[PDB]
């Protein structure tokens, strides 16, 4: 069966030009260096070494195909990487989103049958412009969904003004790939965080941000309001499979919510949402986490990803197989067994079915 | 029939409650004219509701109800009898002595710890305790308190929060505290309280009750604190340190793989020699120096915890009395306790050797509960 990577990124050339133009994070400059995160500010100021290196791996389509060929991946569903268009002024974002989504469509056309994309949306623009962009991207060749950050329009996913956006994407039958970026306020990592490289913001901040975003969305009733909405969660839902039971217990034991009628007997539990409206990527690095994800959403709702090109080997050949991909592939084998139907499903067949790649 | 032990179960002695009643800023206990039962206001996430309640009689009561269960030893024993628990290892709840002034802290801690010992003496064989420390005081005052704690009947460990001496658990000033407790063979029960900066929950945070700070803030706090300890090499510098993590390690069993991948793929750490071949992985630490409570509410989470630390390193708890049933006239076991017992049964099977271990025999062995 076919191996599909649904969590894989590129920065197209026109997007790169935007980051070198910028004065504040997010930005790109030579010391090029990719400085995307708030946690990287202290290292940047000391260097004005900071952030992570900008490589050919972000920008080159040839490099993407080579990665796929050397890591046993047949199909990639590529997306613009964080932070997308969030920093752009409301009047300019639609035009830039258009140009970038056009570049992705054109890239996919270069390797017919091996490349599809999640489109990025001009979420700093008015809702009318966002809806216009949605209608445009659903008619671009090779587009198979939307990538969305946790901040939504700027006030998170429980923002009432975002509901028409959710409705529009759902009605268009576009899968929403939710992806972190803002992490947690750097103060939580304490006065020694610089000593630990990027480990705390990447290993903890990102998945925690995703969990909080989805929990807010769930608590605000978004999934009930937009019943046809389907969402794919980055990094196996962040921590959601592990905390789902705790969330449920805290809800049913919340005095205020129960007494104010927010916990009716017929409420759809987070477990139900996890099985009905949520897909999970398998970017989790261990069969321990992966088994929890499978138990939460079902093996028919888990999808292999690599997070290419963010985790290259540090000492091994960057042109050879990547450990950061192998770890996830091995997690699948260890959890459900090599050659099994579950393995085939997670490794690509689920994505083929859900994204109509067949 | 195997002994059932609850290792995550709390009390506030009347003297401690008296301190909170006198406080003008969180943490505090306050009575409002609307209700009769006092309000327990412990968390920074509760400040907005507290300020609104002080300025408006129509606003919702802030914090949670200060039920009699917090101070009543009789109600603790009733709870144990009605929930099939033979032994409780009780502990002062958050925020312990963290808020006390340095000068006063050691004396108060010593007295409160003495009170816990005396409570345990009331029901011999059924009650043990984790002691709390005066961590706002100088490190040598803390070490003096650990020495006293060593001498107390029924004490089997230390409970503490994530702030340490004030700079978190990776603070090198805290290393001798870990050394002293480890040398004393006192298990360290790490428990959340401080959560996350409230802005992370967004502008509609006040609409979701306590769900976000309790369901997310608490376990995330625990995960961050332990990850900091791990990255700072605390588990390597104090090889005999044994830690019990609240709420099945927060999120650690689910993120352990991600943490490991981020380490081995960190350019800075690899290039500066911080990822040597002989590094003890988080998986190794989880099997060798970490115990996990089973306060996770689902077999899904529980199975991940078991795979991470092993069935011999998981311990049943209830978090009594923080999650009472909301509906009146309710009889029998608390749902919040029953959920955890059912999670164990679903994960490892009723009457199994693993079930006996998680439900009490692990605690009996590790904490020498006879
Ligand atoms: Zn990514
Ligand atoms: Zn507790």
């Amino acid at each position: 069966p076919v191996v599909v990577d649904i969590h894989t990124h590129m920065y197209p050339p026109s997007y790169i030009a935007m980051l070198e133009k910028r004065q504040t994070i997010p930005l790109v400059r030579t010391f090029p260096r990719l400085i995307l995160l708030s946690s990287e500010l202290a290292a940047l100021d000391a260097a004005l070494l900071p952030g992570r290196p900008l490589s050919t791996h972000f920008a080159s389509l040839a490099q993407k195909m080579h990665f796929m060929d050397t890591n046993g991946i047949r199909v990639s569903v590529i997306s613009l990487a964080n932070p997308w268009f969030d920093f752009l002024a409301p009047d300019e974002a639609p035009g830039i989103a258009d140009a970038v989504n056009a570049e992705f469509s054109d890239m996919c056309a270069q390797h017919v049958g091996r490349l599809f994309f999640f489109a990025a949306l001009p979420l700093s623009a008015p809702v009318d412009a966002v809806k216009a962009s949605i209608e445009r991207v659903k008619n671009l060749k090779y587009c198979r969904g939307i990538i969305l950050g946790t901040s939504g329009l700027g006030k998170g996913l429980d923002d009432p003004h975002l509901l028409p956006v959710f409705e529009a994407v759902a009605d268009a039958k576009l899968l929403v790939f939710l992806h972190p970026h803002y992490g947690l306020p750097n103060e939580v990592y304490g006065p020694r965080s610089e000593e630990y490289g990027h480990v705390l913001p990447l290993a903890l901040g990102f998945p925690m941000e995703t969990t909080i975003a989805v929990a807010r969305m769930y608590m605000a009733g978004v999934f009930d309001h937009v019943r046809n909405l389907q969402m794919l969660l980055a990094h196996s839902g962040g921590t959601l499979p592990f905390l789902a039971g705790r969330i449920e217990s805290c809800i049913v034991h919340d005095g205020h919510l129960v007494k104010t009628g927010k916990v009716p007997k017929d409420r759809r539990t987070i477990w139900t949402v996890l099985k009905e409206q949520i897909y999970l990527d398998a970017v989790i690095y261990s069969e321990v986490g992966l088994q929890a994800a499978i138990a939460s959403s079902g093996a028919d709702r888990l999808m292999f990803g690599t997070d290419h090109p963010f985790f290259p080997p540090i000492e091994e050949d960057v042109q050879g197989p990547w450990d950061s991909s192998r770890l996830n592939a091995q997690a699948v084998i260890k959890a459900v067994g090599e050659g099994s139907s579950d393995a085939a499903a997670v490794m690509g067949l689920n994505a083929v079915r859900v994204l109509s790649l067949k």
